[PDB]
């Protein structure tokens, strides 16, 4: 018996704080996505939250970082509640809160939502892959970033969804390396929809939406890596051609990194240089991070992921100081 | 307003006959996807139905055949409703019924679940591409085989729908060629999820789905065409791989026509020649037909697609037989 | 499942004309209502619908008296679908259509709202005593004038649904013959009200009412009969003390006919002779009237009553000549 | 937005503790009713709540006696959430919660189910009156015994809820002193009803309940008084002839004391006298006690009530202790 999202709205409100901290970073991000300001967006953090107390730490002390590096990046967390696998398993803290198969969606969504509120009422702005079509519902109001999927950016409710969301999307690149299903997803996604979808109050309803004239391309690898420089000039002329933004993000992880948490680093120096060079193409990077390094099968180690290996603390410390001074050059230009 | 899914059942209750030949038609084609019968399954229609007139007047032309070529052929109609597009464009029937931008879904489902009885009244069944996650509701107890296209083959949340379906369903593989999603799908579609859906009455709730049993995959081209036997060959060896169904069926349109309907004739050919030889793998074909050939932006001619460019009548008949006369000998041995 | 009002209004929307008419005589009635004009409202028809068909034969038949007597009558039938009885007993055609305890209210909502179109349409209006608070969603807009029984009108949730109807609403003095809790009534239902209902879609709100300002009283007896002038009389003074509307109807039968269907004619001679002295504070009448005479337990004679006995339509026609007669007469002066 | 009740059910389930309070009271009433035990009954307890931190401490000092009469007296608290009103004003805490014409309705739910908790949790059963058809969802399962009132006991459609509710419920005579409406009233909600109400989610649905067989009469008096032997004796008769149960409550307030709040005193001696002689047929009785006496306009003195005046806590000692002392002697006969 699910609860609809105005008792969870009812229950935890969006405050003052939440409400002005996601409407103005969602405009700052505009501002980077049209190339009208030059800081870079990092959206950074874990692959998957699955113990929002870690989460919140590690908010405490990326939230340091966010201000001190506030003239040269954006920076805001990655808080994912939905995962896509390749074939089974769990799928997120929402789909399953506890863990061990009892799938207490109630308890997931309530729980997303209480963290969300917390993480944008200390000034940590939140990001989350929008997966479902009947989650976002519960706890969009409190994100000022998402994405939609490598395995689903060529989808046409993904690409719906997009369209009446109120923060900009990046649109990943297909998990074998297509761009043009991105570069199409823009496209679509910035157009006005009709579809079915899901009230507030729990009722299938007609949804029109607006169109979302802030979406963007994510670099995320595919059978090769798809970060350097001779890549975002091909992808931008791309961009260009199909007359959509040519500013775009650069994912460090997944098959950019191939599954090699270390290498997240590589990336992100690569991404520095052609900063340093030019690389006005590029609006933002994102990276896997955790308080702990690696992955575990089951959560017995505090603040380590249960899905993709990530960065520990340090190594994310090293990587914005690197990605910020790097900008602060391109900015100086 | 939106209507839910029990005013149109209320209206258009499914009769003993129509009942009777969506569950038959299913079995029969269980039985074709796990090898137990070796007619060859027959998905034939139009790429879209704009026109439940001339949809009809097919079905009465279609039914002959399927009739006179029961012993080796399960002819299947298309009768596709939701289309997925580039970037944007007419969404199909139930999106927009009157080819205008009007939107009007009430009457579009309406129009749709009324067309899906009188098909399966008439003695023929059904077939079509589950893209929405709510619109299913309406009408998927008047349909006996369900595809998940190439688009959406790799979606979690369209993997979960395909898991809670009555019917078979087919996974195409992807847009450039990737056969590895289709098989991870048919892994993921088999097996239990829990995921948000809408009731027939019109609320959202917790799904609980059993899995899937009889999901297959189908061949429909990437960036070069994969209908030959090698390639069937090579698809089964990775089929068998990975625990699935090894009979798969084959898409003579789409990127194995490289979008040319001229060319489905010869991909037919292809597979005629196969099952004369061997073609043990072969359970099924997929083939774009209407009254008339080509495609048109305007639905200014009687039976011709508004979508992807179908073959016409007579090019239905000599396919059919092609393939009837093919078959009739792989049952023989 | 129960069907939502939309489901019945997709199916049955309310014509052009059905909306002219429901308008205009809810109109004219309030004029009576406030003493605008002098015609008398004359509430005439079944105790209850139990057969659309003899409904609508009687109905073809008072309608060329609504319009003989339109100069002086304004004719209105009953068309009661909603029955209180004393303890237990057959509710009425909403709540079981097919008079043998299946209780398909679906069937009959369909079959209640199909009636009054059919009446609205033919050029007759409707009126219905509107006994649940759920079931008016789905015909309210056919109806013209409405009762509130004897048996609710001191009810609080009565009260508040009165306050919400479109069409003047008539309270009943109670059983026993209590006239100050219909007073109440007008008092309390001309007030905005704050309280649960159900919408037109089929879920629970919040309604705030803006108060029915045509609301009246009506004299149908107690343990004594209240229709004479000397009753009349004292109920325009309470009325006026209570600063609502001194105009009134009085009910020919129920308690003022000792439930007795030969005595309605008699009620209604009494006002007659009223009307004729002076009867200035007299604004309707109610009767029950059916094809054929009297009652019977179960529905074996053509438009004979199931639940009270009622007139004939021989003397239906002496009753409305009678009335028309003596308040052409009024109307004069 | 109304929540529905699924919202406040799970913010605040019912505990074990509640649950078994809950389904023992009721028990124990039922086997008051049906003559099976002589303790009394006593319903006492605040006109109305306005303030739930007054209504625990009442609570906690009725708790003491509650226990201390346990072998006499079955003590429950009135805890009344919705007001009749003669004509309008303040319809209870539910309605609005803010005492300041706000109409706070999820508030007013989710304050009066959190009041209804805690005082099951502190081992004090509570009884309301059951006004609306709504409400009852979002704290029926927190209730030991209800009242459907004076004005609406000839109501069908509180017969109705009343059939389904799974607490004993009295039915209150008429306003002016009509016994046979209340008699009627538990044989209608004796049996099976089908009607249209609300679900735990919010949405209408058929209900068809079983019917409650646990109803009985209150005397609450009339144009004259009715609390005495003489009619309690004639209401015995009436009960027999009608084949239902011949135990009854007697209200101390209201119709029965009239003007003077002191007279509950007067009236509960009378009951005293009854109980001592025989008094066979009295299964309880009703009292309105508050921890200070009086009423007043606006909440100004805490604890004192603003709808009908009360007993203060001294004067309810006393009252209690009559009580008991008198029903010992009847249970030793
Ligand atoms: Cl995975
Ligand atoms: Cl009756
Ligand atoms: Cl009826
Ligand atoms: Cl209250
Ligand atoms: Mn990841
Ligand atoms: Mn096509
Ligand atoms: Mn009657
Ligand atoms: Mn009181």
């Amino acid at each position: 018996e699910l609860l609809p999202p105005i008792a969870h709205l009812y229950e935890l409100p969006i405050s003052k704080e939440a409400s002005g901290l996601v409407h103005r970073t969602r405009q700052e991000i505009s501002d980077l996505v049209h190339g009208r300001d030059k800081r870079l967006l990092v959206i950074i953090g874990p692959c998957s939250i699955h113990d929002p107390k870690a989460a919140l730490e590690y908010a405490e002390r990326l939230l340091k970082l966010r201000k001190q590096y506030e003239n040269e990046l954006l920076i805001v967390m990655r808080v994912y509640f939905e995962k896509p696998r390749t074939t089974v398993g769990w799928k997120g803290l929402i789909n399953d809160p506890h863990l061990d198969g009892t799938f207490d969606i109630n308890f997931g969504l309530r729980q997303a939502r209480s963290l969300l509120l917390s993480l944008n009422n200390m000034g940590m702005p939140a990001s989350t892959e929008f997966l479902d079509m009947i989650t976002p519902q519960y706890y969009a109001d409190l994100i000022s970033w998402g994405a939609i999927g490598a395995r689903t950016t060529e989808s046409q409710v993904h690409r719906e969804l997009a369209s009446g969301l109120s923060c900009p999307v990046g649109f990943k690149n297909g998990t074998d390396g297509n761009l043009k299903i991105a570069i199409d997803a823009i496209g679509a996604a910035s157009h006005s929809h009709h579809f079915l979808s899901v009230t507030k109050a729990g009722h299938s309803a007609i949804a029109h939406t607006g169109g979302n004239p802030d979406c963007h391309v994510i670099l995320r690898g595919g059978k090769e890596p798809n970060y350097d420089a001779e890549h975002v000039s091909e992808a931008a002329e791309q961009l260009r051609a199909a007359g959509v933004t040519d500013k775009l993000m650069i994912d460090c992880s997944h098959a950019n990194s191939r599954k090699d948490y270390t290498r997240q680093m590589e990336v992100a120096q690569d991404i520095a240089a052609q900063l340093e060079q030019d690389g006005g193409n590029i609006m933002g990077v994102m990276v896997e991070s955790h308080l702990v390094e690696g992955r575990q099968d089951k959560p017995e180690v505090y603040g380590k992921s249960i899905t993709d290996a990530c960065i520990g603390w340090g190594a994310t410390e090293e990587l914005l100081a690197l990605l910020a001074g790097a900008n602060k050059k391109r900015m100086a230009r």
